[PDB]
């Protein structure tokens, strides 16, 4: 008699062991189970409300008390014998949950952990079972029976064997609510053979404690290794006999859920941004590339959700977009991705005083983004594929390491990740030394890469900070500035610590009762982007600070009475490109680790551009030849495109892939070579009449000469002394520095 | 001790009357005021923290007590004298709020009503003042000083005088957070002359009571007339002297806020959908017209927000989209706009058991939408312009009246608005009689339009309802069906009332203690889209049911013991096309009112199509002539497009607007005519080489003949006996009926 529970007719009777209990994840799962269990005469052999019941998931916890009650199961008794298990009201319990991150791995792990702790034997003897639903279904034109895969590895192997997939439609069912009516009927036609039973092995217990409870730091070693997908052999064993080990489930599904939660709040060290921020930046590039026109934040958030598969909520999306475009002293972004149009926030509230997204408008900082995040190597990066559709890249490789250049908070849990931005005069020196041959410290820096000698210094950025950055011991401290007016007995605060909000700071002083007694009222007259706080002392409290706070050597008496000093603690915790968590002892290590990724990207970008440019030279030469011969190869006399194509072939015109040459998109060199040459003659038949003019030929001929000149130049760039593309790096660093300086001269407005 | 309050230096002193208090709407407004009041030496003559303070808006209400405390003002005393007024801590209070719907009109109305209720003399004597920020700024290239308008009427008059606006950029500042840094400095440079004072007149007394407090049936008359914009004379008087009447504010801003709130939950009678639903349908048409490919609900919601200016939240957007695609017995939509892929809900939970939008996928019901909402008259409709951008249409005019054809329920926060769908055949009979000449009731129906004779019947739809619709008195009742099994002492419920959810119905019986005593356990074995509920009676309890509920004729004893009867209450509340609320006594009046709108739309669609088709005939004829003469007018010789255009003109080729003729879009007939022949020769120079082939000419020539044949047909269509386009309405109606029947044969899946 618990809620959302429908008993079976034979539950608790002589056929109790034949009965099974279905544990639905939510209301949508309950509706699907009700649909399947009531197929009627359409599924004579399928399950029904006889010998089957439903319960909703959604010792203190109420829902577990309901599952315990309906099962007629008791805590103290250990179910080591068959006779003891016969008393149970249901033969087994089946969990019906989604196959997403907030699916298998979290709800399943909690249910497995709950049953593992109290009653370990039930897992060994197969009391706990799981409903395995197809994950990927591939539909072929003209065929009504799809091909169903329960794992992505099987689909990947199948896709490799199938070669072209133009006639195949692939749909990803990552949740129980994604199944259509006909699909659900098909699943319940074979309900028996999709039920998989959990098994308990030796490895499970150590993994169960690691992932659930068991204090911590034994889970860190697990989470720094990344997700290892199930191999082909393991999956075949799963399908051969429907006995899924708990260990394999824990280290695939639960591990991925934990890693996904970590990656939400911890950035990648290559670009210093999380997956959500990467989607916004990639969505921002796509939105404003065609036309850099100002858009509302909620409109831009809708674009990101539609085009970058953002499903975490508009509130989180709008907040992240606002933070991305915020620019003020002590803001998280020293170089915001977007240009903030409107009141995006202030240092006094720590960015929490942003306007409503309906009125707040956003615009991409094209000058900074196009130079720091070049569009010609975004084709070259690995990309995230989500539900089979292209999403934001796995990581961005910018010209300069943003993970060192920004401020990172991660206030709640999340491996306590924190970063303090290094200044642009030390990062540039390191990178230029690594690249420029003529820099005297070029050889020294390379010798220091393999030995961690850190010859050059890295220091905190003092930009937008009217204070002192002093080094004491092994830590950096930021000091505020104060003014004392003896005659009016007023203490004026002109600057706060590095990342201390004004409103929060005033509350800290007021809450401190012992500090408070010396003052009577604090009034904040600080302007925007500048601190000016009036502190009114008691008539005779002028000295009381001096003889009470003892005048510490590191911290002044006023700097002790007023909390104008904070310690800069750096916790360099980052996500590896392949997954997992990497710990850096110092910032130079992050810069050293980022350097090879950009160096390879430059090298392989030139290879692709060389290949693409060679095809374009062939294409443009053919087009110019046609325009020269267009008069006597006049296409009017020929009937259709087939006859025209035959005539063009007879005259020695090369067939080319028209769309692939002009827009190679995301294509590897070998894929580029194999497809480009095999093409139609669309590049000739689609020429407009305006392209046959004399001026059109001259521009096309001049374009051919420029591409031939560029082709020779790129060949020279490949054979460079340090590494290919070294000279290109330096000129792109200069462009980035100019963009930053111009954006710093303005208030990151670029106008 | 008031939060978010910054006192002025001279507040409460000798210069208290010179002091003014700024009432910020929120944190964003507070930041803007802090920025403006601290311009420093950049604005020597502007306001500063001297003689100015800030308070946050955000008798029992806390903030109003805070405003009272900081002002040093007392309730009992009436401020009828200057000497009494001098005691106040601030000379005046200025409210800084947005100029949006949740801006002026709601927060301002509440503050004006609050001050008018207690201290009316303060409003007369100008204690309460307002900050009138510019609403629209127009920027011209090469000019750094924009043109600022405080009302939309002024901007409309200005735009009419300026003719072409290609060189002008228009930005709408409907909120305090939309002002950029340079704009805020410009506003505060002239802070004094943008402060407007509130004045109380004779009409304000009654409008304050009407819009705040008082009886109903008096605000109703105010809300059924629509919003009348301020005339040019009133705005000029407002601008000449900064004394804005309270009456004008109440009947423009507050009325619009109330009308917007009403329209959000009450639909237009022409299409039976609200503004939010209209955005989703219009966004759905745009999204799936290019490629009717299945999309996730959250992705589609992002598209709607980005393209249709939806800012009410993803949660409301996703819920509305889910309701639009829900299809089950008793659902709100008998003909859903979208095709539901996945578990969109069930009748048992009343649609509340829908899946998560991440897994739920949506797809437009293209076969039904195009027939019922033709794309060729969507250009002809009036459209909503929001922040200067095109949005969803003001209303849709479908082939059949959807406001009659759907189910409507609205929570009683306002007008009740309950609608029960009329039968499809009854609606078809009425409309066909109105249009078809040969229908014997054609003349009778027209004579009944002007006399409300309602000759033909309209009855509630019994589709997806296995029950009884009986008429008792003037009301309609829906009866469920039950089965009684004497041997097993079980009452089986096979059908519920028309729109009664299963779970809610079970709760009603369980929470009715008098009814419960007779039964011991209710178990729900109902399948999807079918009711099958088992009711277990006490061993002797059958008799007492009979001799207690008394077997009234209207309602059976079991139909009384089990609440299997419900009354269909019709509250025909709808929004007029021009604004306001209209009351309909019966469904025929709605159908009679909808008929002229579709009839006019058919008439004026033909005229536009006739005009458009004539231009296309000219353009295609010119193109065909060029292809015939392309050999001896070979454009290869001529240097550029200018020389080629001159040659084409010399040979007698008409210059035409290439883009406008092929896609006229939102263009009126006279605008179409004036912008058609004034173009260029792009329609010739942009012709591809594949268009010069012999087969291309034959298709183009055949196309010309078809358009000439269609042109003659349309001229015949204009001269029709009942009204122009009558024979196009009938064929359209048939297509809609076929689409509905095909969608009813399936489960609104269509494949």
């Amino acid at each position: 008699d618990v809620d959302k529970y429908t008993r079976a007719r034979n539950a608790g009777g002589k056929r109790a062991q034949d009965c099974m209990l279905l544990a639905a994840e939510g209301d949508s799962a309950l509706s699907l189970l009700r649909t399947g269990l009531t197929l009627g005469k359409s599924n004579p052999s399928g399950p029904s409300f006889d010998f089957c019941g439903m319960i909703s998931l959604g010792t203190n916890n109420k829902v577990l008390q309901g599952i315990v009650q309906v099962l007629g199961l008791d805590f103290n008794c250990h179910y080591k014998t068959q006779e003891e298990r016969a008393k149970l009201r249901y033969g087994c319990i089946v969990a019906c949950v989604d196959q997403d991150l907030d699916g298998c791995g979290k709800i399943l792990g909690l249910l497995l952990a709950y049953f593992h702790l109290f009653w370990p034997q039930l897992i060994i003897h197969g009391f706990v079972k799981r409903l395995l639903t197809p994950l990927i279904r591939v539909y072929e034109k003209g065929k009504t029976m799809p091909v169903e895969f329960y794992y992505e590895q099987e689909f990947d192997a199948w896709a490799k064997k199938q070669t072209s997939l133009v006639n195949h439609t692939v749909k990803y069912y990552k949740g129980l609510a994604a199944h259509d009516t006909h699909e659900v009927k098909s699943m319940f036609k074979h309900f028996d053979n999709m039920v998989y039973t959990f098994t308990l092995d030796d490895s499970a217990k150590e993994l169960f404690h690691i992932y659930f409870g068991g204090e911590s730091e034994l889970r860190k070693r697990e989470l720094c290794t990344g997700v290892v997908p199930l191999t082909e052999t393991q999956t075949q064993s799963i399908h051969s006999v429907r006995r899924i080990p708990c260990s394999l489930h824990l280290q695939v599904d639960t591990k991925a859920y934990k890693l996904d939660a970590i990656e939400r709040q911890i950035p990648n060290f290559l670009d210093g941004m999380t997956r959500a921020r990467r989607k916004i930046l990639a969505g921002g590039v796509k939105c404003f590339a065609s036309n850099n026109r100002e858009r509302k934040v909620f409109q831009f958030g809708g674009y990101v959700a539609d085009h970058m598969f953002y499903h975490h909520g508009d509130m989180s999306l709008n907040t992240s977009i606002i933070k991305a475009a915020q620019y003020y002293p002590g803001s998280s972004h020293l170089y915001p991705v977007f240009i903030g149009i409107g009141s995006f926030g202030s240092r006094h509230l720590g960015g929490k005083d942003a306007g409503s997204p309906r009125y707040i408008s956003v615009q991409l900082a094209s000058e900074f983004i196009k130079t720091m995040f070049p569009a010609e190597d975004s084709w070259l990066l690995p990309y995230v594929f989500e539900d089979g559709q292209r999403a934001e890249p796995e990581y961005y490789v910018p010209v300069l390491p943003l993970a060192i250049m920004e401020y990172g908070a991660n206030p709640s849990e999340g491996w306590k990740y924190t970063t303090w931005a290094r200044q642009l005069e030390d990062i540039l020196a390191l990178v230029r030394a690594y690249v420029d041959k003529d820099n005297p410290k070029h050889e020294l820096l390379h010798y220091a890469i393999k030995h961690k000698i850190t010859i050059l210094p890295l220091r905190p950025s003092n930009y937008n900070f009217k204070g002192h950055l002093k080094r004491f011991g092994q830590y950096y401290y930021s000091y505020g500035t104060y003014d004392i007016s003896e005659q009016r007995n007023i203490i004026t605060i002109t600057e706060l610590p590095l990342r201390v909000p004004t409103v929060a700071y005033i509350e800290s002083i007021k809450k401190s009762s012992n500090r408070m007694t010396f003052i009577e009222e604090i009034i904040d007259y600080s302007s925007s982007e500048t601190i000016e706080i009036l502190v009114k002392l008691k008539p005779n409290s002028l000295n009381r600070i001096v003889e009470e706070f003892k005048e510490t050597e590191e911290q002044d008496s006023i700097e002790n009475f007023l909390r104008l000093r904070n310690c800069l603690h750096s916790h360099l915790n980052f996500v590896k490109p392949k997954g997992g968590i990497i710990e850096f002892n110092s910032y130079y290590e992050i810069l050293y680790a980022w350097l090879p990724y950009r160096r390879e990207l430059y090298q392989k970008r030139l290879m692709r551009e060389h290949a693409v440019l060679k095809l374009r030279i062939i294409m443009e030469t053919a087009i110019v030849r046609y325009i020269n011969e267009s008069a006597e190869l006049n296409l009017s006399h020929y009937e259709d495109e087939k006859e025209a194509s035959r005539i063009l072939s007879e005259h020695g015109f090369p067939p080319l892939n028209h769309t692939l040459i002009i827009s190679p998109e995301f294509a590897s060199i070998e894929e580029l070579n194999q497809k480009a040459l095999q093409g139609c003659y669309t590049y000739i038949l689609s020429l407009q009449a305006r392209e046959l003019l004399i001026a059109a030929k001259t521009r096309r001929v001049e374009k051919i000469k420029k591409m031939q000149a560029r082709l020779d130049k790129v060949e020279q760039l490949l054979q460079e002394s340090p590494f290919p593309g070294a000279s290109v790096w330096l000129e792109e660093i200069d462009a980035v520095e100019k963009a930053i300086i111009k954006g710093r001269n303005t208030q990151w407005k670029f106008h």
